[PDB]
């Protein structure tokens, strides 16, 4: 297991524009195109992301290219963020993956708002952090995925993604 395999499980792979859990047009492995309710807009965003006039359909290689960019972007977003970087630096590589997962899903600003959880993670109070992480819109709206990420922070293992 690693952050790519982890997010491929949590995000899936779809080659045609689809709406994500929040109703927003997305493609590939969780690549958000736009919050606009316009499908033509989503397609315009898609075409400029991949560099060609798509029909709203991409290949697996193109999906993977966007996904690599998006994972890289989440990591660099963590390392540029004054609240997230010290927590990231303090973690082991498995828990680091859990933090990248969260930023991938909700963005740097949303994760940086989890001030209590981030303090408990930095303190390595893992069970307390797991309890606080669940007290969130995040958990309530995507509870199975949040449980997997939370189990990763609690245990520092990949047990929630084993067999998946
Ligand atoms: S992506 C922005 C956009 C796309 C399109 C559907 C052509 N639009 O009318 C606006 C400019 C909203």
């Amino acid at each position: 297991m690693n952050i790519f395999e982890m997010l491929r499980i949590d995000e899936g792979l779809r080659l045609k524009i689809y709406k994500d859990t929040e109703g927003y047009y997305t493609i590939g492995i969780g690549h958000l195109l736009t919050k606009s309710p316009s499908l033509n807009c989503a397609k315009s965003e898609l075409d400029k992301a991949i560099g060609r006039n798509t029909n709203g359909v991409i290949t697996k290689d193109e999906a993977e290219k966007l996904f690599n960019q998006d994972v890289d972007a989440a990591v660099r977003g963590i390392l540029r963020n004054a609240k997230l970087k010290p927590v990231y630096d303090s973690l082991d590589a498995v828990r680091r993956a859990a933090l990248i997962n969260m930023v991938f899903q909700m963005g740097e600003t949303g994760v940086a708002g989890f001030t209590n959880s981030l303090r408990m993670l930095q303190q390595k109070r893992w069970d307390e952090a797991a309890v606080n992480l669940a007290k969130s819109r995040w958990y309530n709206q995507t509870p199975n995925r949040a449980k997997r990420v939370i189990t990763t922070f609690r245990t520092g293992t990949w047990d929630a993604y084993k067999n998946l």
